[PDB]
């Protein structure tokens, strides 16, 4: 079970994050600005003397205590999870400044931007592998009782071997109608979001609902309209999207069911050969 850090939430950091010695951290490449400071990458020397690549984030000089709490809050959440499809927290540096969060290095970055660079260049089985990884991570998060609320291809990272991992543990296009309507956030609203991610992946990182007015995204979906099948989309995967986008949250599949559906498609790849701008009324 996941525990929400929220009455001295700062202690949650130490409970779920390793305090790293800066001696063991080196910076090789500055990526640029993040929400709370800089973002870069480098190397971490592990206690066994193994050396790994890592992503590193720093807290800006002259941070406010609120900024420090919000920044480190990411670690307090991420550190509770240990799963191959959830970004790994290597640790934090809090006993010296700048304060740091050190996480799993992912060579290929955010999934949406990666796919946009490679429009139509992967096989359907490669795409399904990416989607299965994401579903597996989400199955674990939901097993832990963690509702992500921000599941979207931009918040999935992809490594050198195309393994996809859920990130963003620190408005509208990815959110279920009930979560928009009255903040009803549940694992079933994450399943809705997963449906949107499935569409993003099969569309090679097209933006969900393009740049429709947000009020129209809300109204159209409420009226029963859904995103159209991506080009050359297997029927099985478009059906899976529609199932994730059921109006009644109780009728949506559970993440375990989504994983099993994709596993069956992986085992019987011939199933993917049945193939299915403007929204479609469903």
């Amino acid at each position: 079970t996941y525990v929400d850090p929220h009455e001295d939430p700062t202690q949650t950091v130490h409970e779920f994050a390793k305090e790293l010695d800066a001696t063991n951290i080196s910076i090789d490449k500055v990526v640029g600005a993040g929400e709370f400071g800089e973002v870069c990458s480098g190397r971490l020397k592990l206690p066994s003397k193994k050396e790994i690549s890592v992503a590193i984030k720093t807290l800006k000089v002259g941070y406010t205590e609120k900024q420090r709490r919000d920044f480190l809050g990411e670690a307090s959440i991420m550190g509770q999870f240990d799963h191959p499809n959830i970004i790994r927290l290597e640790g934090v540096v809090t006993k010296s400044k700048p304060v740091m969060i050190v996480t799993e290095y992912m060579e290929n970055g955010s999934l949406d931007s990666f796919l946009r660079k490679h429009d139509a260049q992967f096989t359907v089985i490669q795409l399904v592998g990416m989607l299965r990884g994401i579903a597996s991570g989400m199955k674990y998060l939901s097993d832990m009782g963690y509702v992500h609320r921000d599941l979207a291809a931009r918040n999935i990272l992809i490594n050198s071997n195309l393994v996809c991992k859920v990130s963003d543990f620190g408005p509208i296009r990815w959110t279920s109608p009930e979560a928009i309507a009255y903040r009803k956030f549940t694992s079933a609203s994450d399943v809705w979001s997963y449906g949107i991610v499935l569409w993003e992946v099969m569309s090679y990182g097209e933006r969900p609902y393009w740049e429709m007015s947000n009020q129209d995204v809300i109204k159209a979906v409420d009226e029963g309209y859904r995103l159209p099948p991506p080009m050359d989309c297997p029927a099985a995967l478009y059906q899976l999207m529609l199932d994730c986008w059921q109006k009644d949250r109780n009728n949506r599949p559970k993440f375990e069911q989504i994983v099993s559906i994709l596993d069956k498609l992986i085992r019987n790849p011939g199933s993917l050969k049945i193939i299915t701008s403007n929204l479609l009324l469903d």
